[PDB]
């Protein structure tokens, strides 16, 4: 489902580990219509674990596949998305995710 559209490389070594937190800013857009997941977040963009499946697939999968201090457009597939029962308004049914994900760092 996920694919990695890097941008910009990472160190290329450093990724997150079974255990750590993932520390990323991220844009999620859809395919042509807006955006529904940006982490405009004030001062602390969205962490999560890796292990503990607290994002889609597309996300676990993806943003390990990233490296610390790198940033890639996403494109994630209702198979790594939402499958097929999303959210009425943010996610409707077989809507693709594109994720501009940054790996900011490890919490």
């Amino acid at each position: 489902g996920v694919q990695v559209e890097t941008i910009s490389p990472g160190d290329g070594r450093t990724f997150p580990k079974r255990g750590q937190t993932c520390v990323v800013h991220y844009t999620g857009m859809l395919e042509d219509g807006k955006k529904f997941d940006s982490s405009r977040d004030r001062n602390k963009p969205f962490k999560f674990m890796l292990g503990k499946q607290e994002v889609i697939r597309g996300w676990e999968e993806g943003v390990a596949q990233m490296s610390v201090g790198q940033r890639a457009k996403l494109t994630i597939s209702p198979d790594y998305a939402y499958g097929a029962t999303g959210h009425p308004g943010i996610i409707p049914p077989h809507a693709t995710l594109v994720f501009d994900v940054e790996l900011l760092k490890l919490e």
